């Protein structure tokens, strides 16, 4: 150990170290500097960004011994607090900088040095800078971190007073389509805000802390668990396995279709007989810190018999397969299409056909935050689970039976969290920690690391597709076919259901009056499927959208004018034949139309021998809702203080369910005039907030925005003072009048797709666009850089742009990744961020521009669409559209590597 | 376990705590709050104060369940933070009320809930506040804390500016003599200083955590020590006892005077052969927290042999008694005092004479912050030891050969600290955890409770004494003899010289021609002594000042006339046989003598028939230094940024190790315009300072302060410019000259009293003053209560007035404790801080008055003397001579319980 004498945020600090110690873990563990965020813990993030002696530094990858004494260190705690807020901070909030918020710390300090050495950047300064320091964001697309830096940068140069960062009320009053400020930016930009982690440093002595026990061969029969080692090592408690848990030792899907060949009970909490995927959790170390966790878990001894592994969806659905859930077969659920007319004698007819192989992967969520929970038992005898699930309400019965208790036993909370873009719509942690708080007695903690974040949470799910085209000389759609295979690995939850996915949205955007298809579901030894932003749109729309541009090819015609032709107008149906409820895509077609022009003009100009440049275009459209006639609740209520709460269980991935419950009813309480810092928002509960559904499937907006919609006009009639005005709470109180008023809404006119036919009226509410990929591709390495993406967008009516505007970028960039880079297919290689393709941020080009062509919804509140899953549903299309207009080649199996690039080139 | 989420210094904190835990430990452990200090454990001194829902409360008395959702809690780091000060905080720092500052976080809240209440208090309403709310301090008197709190009420009202709270620099720019605050306040009042408490805290994961194996009995053979139980227990690392001891297991004395009986090596560091007090550390239990420690601790089990304890001086002397050191007589130490002609026949024919047995007893320290050290060993292969040390050379010294240790291989740091008043010149626990640290190789903290401190740190050594005066008619002293009898405990350290201070001090102030005494030093079984602020004073001037004042009554004369007869004036020696340095006995009593006088006309004037009022005088004298030629050491550099360093160890109770180093220094470098704000000091370190001697006998001010303005002397001549001016740090290292400068000073004129005639020139400066107290008895009850005391000093020249008016105040508080209340007689009654009688704040007049009358000391540092023990000298016989003046009887066994006072009033 070594005595430091160094300054912490301008305070003198004597500390007392370990020289190999790591300054993250110092600073959070010894200091209680929380505010110092740790994802990857490989110095790939810059999470973590401190300032040591003027430079900008990775505190997970600094080893104290590189600390002097003397040393001058700043985290985010010395950038600024509340009520102080540095320039960066405020222009942070103003921007919209923080969505999940855990990457706004780093990029912070790390900005402050930039602005350090350099007062004045320009634009590519501050990109360069941050690719340099590795500040990464998977939530924003960088974009508005640079405009928050450069309008910092103006006031700490004096060119603009400091007051012009704070935001200023429209003359109107009304935030509903503002750029008012989201609640918990201040936390967030602060480090003031505890994530999961930060909880879990916060806890009392005596909360445990869990290593898992993981398998590391991907498909086995167990023999037996040695955890007579582990049992010896330091701080060690106890090792929990199956013969622990009190319930079945099984998630249930919970809505498994009826025609799915399998009951839906398949996955397990700790593998009891079977190893189905590399990483599954075969036993809980538990003890006294992480560290000693994971020691002991490395000699809990497993003895396994290894079998034969299928490690993707045409290797498990081969009709010799042997069944991985034995009594269930590998192909576990078909969906047909069935839509009009035979398309056989349509094809075989049509002045026109294309058809085309295509593959979408398996996309890594990589939030920047790596997965955490925790659990206890409370002293009312209920188990508390608090994690990062983004449906507290679905998990709980997902998970009651498996851990052995009723669902008023159970009580499951969100934390704070860093992203999940999906992979939170499934269970991960919350069982294990439910099984080991129970089993014990006492407070458990378990984080992941990065590797087990991508080993061991779900993914997007491959598909294997074949499309078919049949058209007039005209352009005209006739006829579509449709083959589809979705690799879920081995887990059934919602499998099913993204299978059926393809049936609503292959081909969407256009009149197809004909269609015959057939999806089929197939359990892998790879890793399990969990829902990824767009769910099913961006495989579905990948070979849709690629086959439009082949149809466009093959007939001489632009295919942007193809589109125009073809996209729904009154009188159209969608593929499971209902009519859309707006028509949308012409208006954003028209409005295009120059842009697009002008942007082929540009690449013609400024393509060269070697660096070619193309333009490509795609359509999307996606669900708001889950499936049917969704529905939603929200409690609006009057308190003591003159304050409104509005309790949901709008579960915040980072998208800003906070703002929106606050912008939705500041906009249904005008009538009284509430001013927004006085509405309030509820973490989700099961216990306390009614049961608002997930936040998946691009529907909170407008689900929970309608239910808050009728709650609040439900609260103001509860208000209303005979002969005009309203009462007070006092008065109301006086009265013995109540002060807590619910309110509900039903998608009424939705209807479940048939299981037979595919046909039906699934969401009441869809997001439309169109997406335009500008690139350049350098034909002899085969890299592909993205310069310039476009999204026309109907929302319907924003209830704030910053929320928007960021779900835009952001799902622009993840786009990128999924056209360009991203896959999680190598178990150890791509068990990085690095490794698996993550976009830094020059890879997401600083022109990402959005234009709203809002259609007013008929169902949704105050007109409004959601937005969350638009900007990933094809803009990968459109950048593989891109490289086939710069170069002649097209990638039909994602991603477009520059090796399978050059291959293409040079055939 | 239960979620609470609550507002803590204005941020919202989402807690997980057990609703049975402690608002301290979750505050400090679980949020890093450590300027919530932790002194008792018993809500009785206030140190952890925080407001919650507008209360003022004692977090560790405040369980979480008493906190409710929705809460509000502040603590120090919320009232303000360095360069953001509350008016409290300011007030606090230009008062000077953080001494040792462990108290000033707890009274700042405490002040801020009683002006949230009261914007405009009185005097007595903050009094009155701070008893209420137990706020309890062992430094300051109180006095300071009151005028802060009214100065920052005046800021806070709007009646003054906030301008006026910060420190004005004099005209004539010279910090020497000023207000000028003391380097560490800023830390002190914000909670940002780390005690050792602290410091375990933020030390990191694997330090291992200490709880002691205590005797419960006074005194045995040990049989042999069971650990097996403990070993088997939550967290248990291992239990260390004296066979894990690597060298002698024996502390040292290390200056054991020729003619004690004993050789100085008679202190275990692990009790191995016996039990020789209650509280002897047989073994300590390693573990992963105090808690858990401590719980193991209780199930070790030792075997012992209980044996006859002897529990006093007397009873332990007697003749027959058992050597409770076998082979060494209890009575292992005796000085005589041989001055002048035989005394008996000056007895037989003097005009009067006086004889009296007195007794002071077995003081314990009460310091706020109970002990705490911690070691590790260094990378570079020592041992290193931080603790409460203050005489961190000596320590080295007195544990190395106990621990098995070179003196190269070990070093000795002193933390911030929060009082001593003494306990801290002998070792406590720095050999317990040097030991665990060798024997584990692992980082080892180990923290007392208060009844540790109490029960388990040096204690004053109670005196037996009986004095005796020959006098003239006319007051002329002509003769003393004298006995006393010190209980020093079963540990030897600096006992004989204690009892040698009682040849040096019985009688001082007065010139006595001829003096027969003998102290004897007695080992017992009650605790070993420890020096406490006047070593040897407070026994000594409590019999002759008693005794003065009953010299006066039997020649009907006054006692302050009778003091103004005989006080040193050139031509007289002191009992030592040396000349007084300076003479200001004579001119304190003149200008004192006018309040006298008025002060006993108030007392005729408004006493009543139950509640009678007295008052009484006594002079104080004693030594600056350690005896004979004492020394220092310092270094002066002037480093590359134009700051200098003044390296010392200096060591700091709180009384202002920072301020007088700065203060000497800017005085000894105005040639060269050196901003006081440009002077750095340094912590204590065996390795890194050199060796300026311990902050015992009052010396530093007069030892290290001639060092210092010595070392600055030379500082000055290597940075004189040829021509005039000085040459810059650059200028010097181009010239390869140096900049780190040494300087050295010795009292030469000093020499070691004799061992057969206790005669020599032990100090070359001494502290002279006259103390008056100003008492109310209730008669009925026997009640005393001290309404007023004032100190004429003579201190030389000031070096910080802020210093030396709080060192004042805070001994004459101390003295209003040994005179009324305080005592370690009963291991159990007296082992918390209400038990042993502590003063809190009503017990201490708000009237405490000092008048400076400086003569400036040949050999001090621009004529200063020290200041430390002056203050509790003899306030304590002032006391009690104004009891005597008021209701007729004597006390002669301190303290004045009102029992006893009532049974002498009846008798
Ligand atoms: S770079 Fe440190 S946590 Fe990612
Ligand atoms: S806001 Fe950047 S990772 Fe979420
Ligand atoms: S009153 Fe809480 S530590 Fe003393
Ligand atoms: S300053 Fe109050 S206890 Fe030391
Ligand atoms: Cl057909
Ligand atoms: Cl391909
Ligand atoms: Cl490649
Ligand atoms: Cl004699
Ligand atoms: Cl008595
Ligand atoms: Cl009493
Ligand atoms: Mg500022
Ligand atoms: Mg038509
Ligand atoms: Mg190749
Ligand atoms: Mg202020
Ligand atoms: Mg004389
Ligand atoms: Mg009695
Ligand atoms: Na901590
Ligand atoms: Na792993
Ligand atoms: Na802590
Ligand atoms: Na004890």
């Amino acid at each position: 150990m070594i005595q430091k004498v160094i300054t912490v945020n301008g305070i003198e600090q004597n500390l007392f170290v370990d020289a190999e110690a790591l300054l993250s873990d110092v600073l959070r563990q010894q200091l209680g500097l929380t505010g110092v965020k740790v994802g990857c813990e490989q110095g790939q993030c810059g999470a973590c960004s401190v300032i040591l002696d003027g430079k900008v530094v990775r505190a997970c990858v600094t080893k104290m011994k590189r600390v002097a004494d003397g040393a001058q260190i700043t985290t985010i705690e010395g950038v600024g607090q509340p009520e102080n807020l540095h320039p960066l901070q405020k222009a942070w909030v103003l921007h919209g900088g923080a969505q999940c918020g855990f990457c706004s710390p780093g990029f912070i300090v790390s900005a402050k040095g930039l602005l350090d050495t350099n007062a004045d950047p320009s634009r590519e300064d501050v990109r360069d800078w941050f690719q340099k320091h590795r500040n990464a964001c998977r939530c924003t697309g960088y974009k508005p971190l640079v405009d928050a830096v450069m309008d910092a940068a103006a006031v700490i140069n004096g060119k603009k007073p400091e007051t012009d960062l704070e935001f200023k009320m429209p003359a109107d009053g009304r935030i509903w389509g503002s750029k008012y400020p989201r609640p918990t930016a201040v936390a967030k930009v602060t480090g003031t805000l505890d994530y999961g982690a930060d909880l879990g440093l916060k806890m009392p002595a005596g909360t445990l802390h869990l290593a898992m026990v993981q398998a590391k061969v991907s498909h086995a029969n167990i023999k037996g668990i040695d955890t007579s080692e582990a049992l010896t090592m330091p701080g060690v408690h106890s090792v929990i396995t199956h013969k622990d848990v009190k319930g079945k030792n099984r998630i249930t899907g919970l809505i498994t279709f009826p025609t799915n060949k399998g009951d839906g009970w398949d996955r397990p909490i700790l593998c009891d007989e079977k190893v189905f995927q590399y990483g599954d959790c075969i036993a809980l170390v538990c003890a006294d810190s992480e560290a000693n966790a994971r020691a002991a878990a490395e000699k809990v001894k497993v003895d396994l018999e290894e079998l034969p592994a299928y490690m993707s969806g045409p290797a498990a659905a081969a009709e010799d397969a042997i069944e991985i859930h034995p009594g269930t077969p590998n192909v576990y659920f078909e969906q047909p299409i069935v839509k009009g007319e035979d398309t056989g004698p349509i094809f075989a007819s049509a002045d026109v056909t294309v058809e085309g192989d295509f593959y979408v992967g398996r996309q890594p969520h990589m939030p920047i935050e790596p997965d955490v929970a925790f659990a206890y038992m409370g002293d009312d005898g209920k188990c508390y689970i608090h994690s990062k699930s983004i449906g507290v309400h679905l998990h709980l019965y997902m998970i009651a039976p498996g851990v052995g208790l009723e669902p008023d036993q159970l009580v499951l909370v969100a934390n704070p969290m860093g992203g999940t873009f999906g992979y939170k719509f499934s269970p991960t942690s919350e069982a294990l920690v439910a099984v080991a708080a129970m089993a014990t007695g006492r407070p458990v903690h378990l984080r992941y690391n990065y590797q087990q974040q991508q080993q061991y949470t779900g993914k997007r799910s491959p598909w294997e597709m074949n499309v078919k085209f049949a058209a007039k000389k005209d352009g005209t759609l006739l006829a579509m076919e449709s083959d589809w295979l979705v690799d879920h690995g081995p887990y059934s939850e919602f499998g099913d259901l993204l299978t059926l996915r393809g049936a609503q949205f292959i081909g969407a955007g256009y009149n197809i009056p004909n269609i015959r298809g057939l999806g089929r579901t197939v359990a892998t030894n790879h890793v399990w499927g969990s829902a990824f932003r767009g769910y099913g749109a961006p495989q579905s729309m990948f070979a849709s959208e690629c086959l439009m541009d082949m149809l466009a090819e093959k007939l001489g015609m632009d295919p942007l004018e193809l589109r125009y032709k073809n996209a729904y107008r009154p009188g159209d149906t969608n593929p499971t034949g209902q009519e859309p409820e707006v028509f949308s895509l012409p208006d954003m077609i028209d409005q295009l139309r120059p842009k697009y022009q002008a942007a082929l003009e540009k690449a013609q100009k400024e393509s060269t021998a070697t660096h070619k440049k193309g333009v490509g275009i795609s359509i999307g459209v996606y669900g708001s809702g889950l499936d049917g006639p969704d529905a939603s609740e929200a409690w609006a209520e009057l308190n003591a203080d003159g304050t409104i709460t509005v309790h949901t269980a709008w579960e915040d991935h980072g998208q800003g369910a906070d703002i929106g419950c606050v912008g939705t009813a500041h906009e249904a309480l005008r009538p009284m005039g509430v001013a927004p810092e006085k509405i309030k928002f509820t973490w989700p509960n099961t216990a306390t907030t009614p049961n608002s559904g997930p936040s998946g499937g691009s529907r909170q907006q407008v689900m929970t925005g309608n239910a808050i919609r009728v709650a609040c006009e439900n609260l103001l009639k509860a208000c209303e003072k005979p002969g005009g005005g309203y009462y007070t709470y006092d008065e109301l109180k006086a009265a013995d009048k109540p002060t807590k008023i619910t309110g509900n809404w039903t998608a009424s006119g939705a209807t479940h797709c048939d299981a037979v036919t595919g046909l039906g009226k699934p969401f009441v509410v869809y997001m439309y666009g169109v997406f335009m990929a500008e690139v350049t591709v350098d034909v002899a390495t085969g890299q592909t850089t993205v310069d310039g993406m476009t999204l026309m967008a109907d929302l319907g009516s924003l209830c704030n742009q910053l929320a928007t505007d960021g779900q835009i970028y952001g799902g622009l960039a993840q786009g990128i990744g999924l056209a360009l880079s991203e896959d999680f297919e190598d178990i150890k290689k791509h068990a990085t961020l690095v490794g698996a393709g993550f976009p830094f941020i020059k890879q997401i080009p600083d022109k990402l521009d959005i234009v709203y062509v809002n259609h007013p919804r008929p169902d949704g509140p105050f007109g409004a669409s959601g937005v969350g899953e638009l900007p990933l549903t094809s803009p990968h299309a459109a950048i593989i559209n891109a490289i086939k207009s710069a170069t002649g080649v097209r990638i039909y199996r994602l991603p477009a590597y520059p090796e399978k690039v050059l291959e293409a080139l040079k055939a």
